[PDB]
């Protein structure tokens, strides 16, 4: 391995989405990944009706505990799905306890308009709070809104809400906007050193997949990780997850549920080398 990186978000047994799609796609990328359940889960929570799933809020305090007697380091941190204010806070102070290069985090709270269900405006506040020495963040549009205050809007004006995302960010961090329509286009929005709005994105495909905002937040933090710059990053991340969904829709699935097909992506990672979130 080139370096250790933490990813702490769910597991879902069955389902292909979160951690059991970013370990495969960052261990191709070179990584010790420590695999970091934030929840374990029979299913993922979207079409196989109620899972069956363990709180881990008594647990995650007991694997940071024993991991700081081990002294571990780590050089790099992605974190997804966390689910409740105590463990937010739990990771955010672990985190601050070690020296590393990179944190990347996706603010999961919610999506076309509103919250997940289960998430209030105390969990918003700890999210502020886990976000706050991330070196790039990754909200959706809901997300975007939720994290400065303003109120939902489907496309709101980013020379506004990319500079107040921004400011709540330790210096030299980045706020970027991963669903941001543009004609015939999806990708990404940010703040160059400029402070000019740039963006970078695929031709949208039809239908919704499931993992595609984890598989995302994989690819960009395991492409930081190993040097690239944010705007290249950000270009390749869009494309590959553009090519991700391709498959996933050439694989004519008899089951919507599963996550976004890793083949071609994992494919292309070692040709370099040479309502509930969803």
């Amino acid at each position: 391995s080139l370096s250790t990186m933490l990813v702490a978000e769910d597991l879902s047994a069955v389902g292909g989405i979160s951690l059991s799609s970013a370990l495969p796609v960052l261990t191709a990328m070179q990584y010790d990944v420590a695999a970091l359940p934030t929840s374990l889960l029979s299913t993922h929570t979207s079409g196989y009706g109620t899972p069956a799933v363990v709180d881990l809020s008594t647990w995650l305090p007991q694997v940071f505990a024993h991991w700081t007697r081990a002294q571990l380091h780590f050089d790099q941190a992605l974190i997804g799905y966390v689910g409740s204010v105590a463990l937010c806070q739990q990771i955010t102070t672990y985190l601050e306890q070690q020296t590393l290069s990179l944190l990347v985090v996706d603010p999961v709270l919610g999506d076309l308009g509103q919250l997940y269900q289960g998430f209030d405006q105390d969990y918003v506040a700890a999210m502020r709070q886990l976000i706050q020495q991330a070196d790039v963040i990754l909200p959706n549009t809901t997300e975007a809104a939720l994290l400065t205050g303003a109120p939902y809007q489907v496309t709101p004006d980013l020379e506004v809400i990319l500079p107040a995302l921004q400011a709540q960010l330790k210096t030299g961090a980045h706020a970027v906007i991963t669903d941001v329509q543009r004609a015939d286009q999806i990708g990404c929005a940010w703040l160059d050193e400029a402070g000019h709005v740039q963006y970078c994105g695929a031709r949208r495909l039809p239908g919704h997949y499931n993992g595609t905002g984890d598989t995302l937040a994989a690819v960009i933090a395991g492409l930081l990780g190993r040097g690239y710059p944010l705007a290249p990053t950000l270009a390749r991340a869009n494309q590959w997850l553009n090519m991700a969904v391709a498959e996933t829709i050439a694989q004519n699935r008899t089951d919507d549920r599963q996550g976004v097909a890793l083949g071609d992506l994992l494919q292309a990672i070692l040709a370099l080398n040479e309502h509930h979130h969803h």
